[PDB]
């Protein structure tokens, strides 16, 4: 099924619209293997969360798609939001990337202020495998890893904050 | 009396404070020849006007000073406010400075957007003498001509508008 026809967008939501689209596609003769859910499904772009208003019933969305024999692939970025009450941030503590001087490397990504897991470490990898596994247990069929160059926007945003007033064009680097 | 002791500030107001200060000065033994009134006495820095709240009764102030044997000198700048209902602007039309291309030279001064009388012309001088004479007829004893280099702030303000939010220090030219 991974080689079947996949429909995706940035992004499809709320959950009822996702199912509605799949129905129209199937009703009109298109065999859809799976649908991809982009970052709008998350709560404030926080990894491993469902938007409380767009996806109030993730379990229902999953069963509806499966009843239609359509797989669900969810995007998962690499940025962990620096949030005092965000579980992954608290459980990942100790396994994040640092800078030469010893502090955590704090950057900017979709969630806003973010830190990144140091995947070169074995223990970071086991921690991540656990979150992924837990995420898969809901019935999610695939994982779409994005922005994992790894990409960070802190420098780009820094430049815009300082040279914001100037009516000049920044060189796209 | 022009060589007597003059007290001044930028500025003394409202009108009752002016008289109060003169009284204290005289009561304590200081022979004050005259008092200078700076730009705060005008209405929105408009030449030949009295601030409606700080100087409600100008003739009352003038009589109070004169009976105390004190002269009144009022500052008068060179900028005519570009105002649709400002008399000097309307009566001065035709006698203002222009630029090479033919339009009026519109700049910036205390009143905000302003034009300047072309004093090199005889008719402008006659027009200005008329205003001065009328201003003097209230009992004003002297004229304090300021900013007549002539000075204009349009270029400086222009630089500040464009490079406003830039954390840099402007050279003071």
């Amino acid at each position: 099924w991974a080689f079947g026809y996949m429909i995706s967008r940035y992004s499809y939501y709320p959950q009822d619209k996702v199912v509605e689209l799949v129905d129209i596609m199937q009703k009109e003769g298109f065999r859809v293997a799976g649908v991809f859910l982009d970052i709008h499904y998350m709560d404030s772009y926080k990894l491993f969360t469902w938007h409380p208003y767009r996806f109030p019933e993730p379990k229902k969305l999953i069963d509806e798609l499966h009843k239609r024999n359509v797989k669900l692939i969810t995007i998962v970025d690499h940025g962990i939001r620096v949030d005092q009450n965000y579980s992954p941030f608290l459980s990942g503590m100790g396994k994040f990337c640092e800078i030469e001087s010893g502090e955590l490397f704090v950057g900017k990504m979709w969630p806003g202020t973010t830190v990144y897991p140091d995947f070169f470490r074995e223990d970071t990898r086991e921690w991540w495998a656990g979150l992924i596994s837990e995420w898969l247990s809901q019935g999610v069929d695939g994982i779409w890893l994005d922005m994992n160059e790894p990409t960070d926007f802190s420098r780009a945003i820094e430049i815009r904050d300082v040279l914001s007033s100037l009516p000049v064009q920044f060189r796209d680097d």
